[PDB]
This record gives structure tokens, C-alpha cells and sequence, in this order.
């Protein structure tokens, strides 16, 4: 009855992340998305499996985990990670092919909050759930589904808080993520990775640019802003830390905030945000909570 690696068969190459080539296959009639690792790569996958498999986890805006498998084909041995299938891809793919609407901008604003919130969230109690970060938030790690919402992947490089004892599950290494998307204190190592709420802010800061990214493809009256990745006015593609650290923390300078997103009321809630997620200061951004409460607030008073 249960989803093996066995049953599946794959059909199309999807791409490729930091570790391991997803492809989407076929199992049982239905679509499942398939992450191979070589033998070689047998911590990250691991690492994926053990986080994704993280007791009460589950929730509609995290990428629904299916399996974690081991594949013979006779000559070598693949690792394999299976998931729900979603047809439009990463929240980058989508944003570069279309536009959205006021709707639109705010379901995903909205769906990547509420997904953030429940990795960030600590459950006490007997079947608790420790509170995770994830370490490398970004477009190209938030999928979107068909009813237009996100949910966010890519858990390989997260950390695991543990309350009771004040430790996090792993020994982290610095600047681990997309150097694009690092926060001001990642990027000049000022980081107390030994505070656990230290990665929860970091992630934060990426989610304000993620909520840049879909802002500036927000269509009203025709009118709307070209793709672009943060930073793209300041760095060259691939930057490094150096490149990062002089503009986010030397000059202090964050994605422009164009003049139009003062015209409309959901711009202005979400330009607010971005600003709040921007600080340099980690302790004064707002929390994923907060912002699923005032993105919940704007979708009921849209009628979304
Ligand atoms: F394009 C996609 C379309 N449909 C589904 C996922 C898509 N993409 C992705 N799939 C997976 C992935 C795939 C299988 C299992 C797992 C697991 F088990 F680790 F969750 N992950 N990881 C990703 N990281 C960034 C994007 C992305």
C-alpha cells in the first residue's frame, strides 16, 4: 500500500538544486516529483529524509514528503526522496512566466507566511514538533500549486531546535545558503549561531526579498515590474559573499521599493512588510506569525 521506489517510474527531467536531480514519475497512475542522489551523497540525503520525516511536519504550505527509498538498477544504487507532484514548479519559474493580481500576489505572500510559521512553530507535548529553520529561503525553494498557493521545499541545509535543552540538532556551519539571499548578519559572520531564534530571523530577511520578487510582478491596471532576482540592480549573477557583504551591510542598500506600490493598499501592506523583514537588526523584523496575521487580515478584507 505505501509509496516505494520500486513502482515508480520516471518520465521527465525537472532540474537540479544544490544536491540531488528531481524528476517528475508516475506512481500507482499519479505524479510524484523524485530527488536522486548518487551514493556519494548519502549525508544530504539523509539529512533531507530526517528533516522532512520531523514529527507533525506536515502542512499545506510545505512540499507534501512521500518516501525516502534506496533504487538498485543492477550497476549502482540511487537515493531517492519522493514527493507530491506540482505542475507549475518554483514560485521562480512561475513568477518569471506570468503576472499576477492583487489576489494573486497576496495568496502567495500569504501561503509562503503560513508555511514559514509552521516550520518556525514549537509544539510541546508528546507528539511535539521542534522548531525548524530553513537556512536557504528563496524563489527557486517555494512551489507553486495549482489552486495558487505556495509551499515551500528544499529542507536539506535546515536546523532542529530542541527547547528542553536549549541545543539545536546539528553543529552549523556558516554561510551555508544562497549568498544572494543571505541576511546583513549572515554575510558578515555577526550571526549567534549558538541562539537558535538567530535563524529564524535570517530566514525572515530572505522571505521579505522573496516577497519583493512577487510584488514587482503584481498587475494593476496593466501596469507592472519586469522579473528580476533581489539584488540584480547591484550584484552580478552568482555573487560572493564579498560582493554581497559590500552592498547589504557596508552601503546598507536593500531591493528599491518603487514609487507605484504606494497607489494601492495591498502594495502598501506588503512594501511595509519587506521593510519590517529588511532590518539589519534580526531582533526588530516581524515573525512569520505576525505576517500570516496581517496578509490574513488583507486576504478577508479582499474576498479572496
Ligand atoms: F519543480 C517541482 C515540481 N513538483 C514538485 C517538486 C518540484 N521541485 C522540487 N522538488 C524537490 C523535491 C522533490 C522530491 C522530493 C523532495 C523531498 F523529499 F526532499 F521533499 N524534494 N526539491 C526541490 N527543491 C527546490 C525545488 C524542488
Amino acid at each position: 500500500h505505501m509509496t516505494i521506489a520500486r513502482d515508480i517510474v520516471l518520465q521527465e527531467s525537472i532540474g537540479k538544486g544544490r544536491f540531488g536531480e528531481v524528476w517528475r514519475g508516475k506512481w500507482r497512475g499519479e505524479e510524484v516529483a523524485v530527488k536522486i542522489f548518487s551514493s556519494r551523497e548519502e549525508r544530504s540525503w539523509f539529512r533531507e529524509a530526517e528533516i522532512y520525516q520531523t514529527v507533525m511536519l506536515r502542512h499545506e504550505n510545505i512540499l507534501g514528503f512521500i518516501a525516502a527509498d534506496n533504487k538498485d538498477n543492477g550497476t549502482w544504487t540511487q537515493l531517492w526522496l519522493v514527493s507530491d507532484y506540482h505542475e507549475h514548479g518554483s514560485l521562480f519559474d512561475y513568477l518569471n512566466r506570468y503576472t499576477v493580481t492583487v489576489e494573486g500576489m497576496i495568496k502567495l505572500a500569504l501561503s509562503t507566511a503560513s508555511g514559514l510559521a509552521h516550520l518556525h512553530m514549537e509544539i510541546v507535548g508528546t507528539q511535539g514538533k521542534p522548531a525548524i529553520a530553513h537556512r536557504d529561503l528563496k524563489s527557486k525553494n517555494i512551489l507553486v500549486k495549482k489552486n495558487g498557493t505556495c509551499c515551500i521545499a528544499d529542507l536539506g541545509l535546515a536546523v532542529r531546535h530542541d527547547s528542553a535543552t536549549d541545543t539545536i540538532d546539528i553543529a552549523p556551519n556558516h554561510r551555508v545558503g544562497t549568498k544572494r539571499y543571505m541576511a546583513p548578519e549572515v554575510l558578515d559572520d555577526s550571526i549567534n549561531m549558538k541562539h537558535f531564534e538567530s535563524f529564524k530571523r535570517a530566514d525572515i530577511y530572505a522571505m521579505g526579498l522573496v516577497f519583493w520578487e512577487i510584488a514587482r510582478r503584481c498587475s494593476i491596471g496593466g501596469i507592472h515590474e519586469d522579473y528580476q532576482l533581489p539584488y540584480y540592480d547591484l550584484v552580478p549573477s552568482d555573487p560572493s559573499v564579498e560582493e554581497m557583504r559590500k552592498v547589504v551591510c557596508e552601503q546598507k542598500l536593500r531591493p528599491n521599493i518603487p514609487n507605484r506600490w504606494q497607489s494601492c493598499e495591498a502594495l502598501r501592506v506588503m512594501a511595509k512588510i519587506m521593510r519590517e523583514c529588511w532590518y539589519a537588526n534580526g531582533a526588530a523584523r516581524l515573525t512569520a506569525l505576525r505576517i500570516k496575521k496581517t496578509l490574513s487580515q488583507l486576504s478577508q478584507q479582499e474576498g479572496i
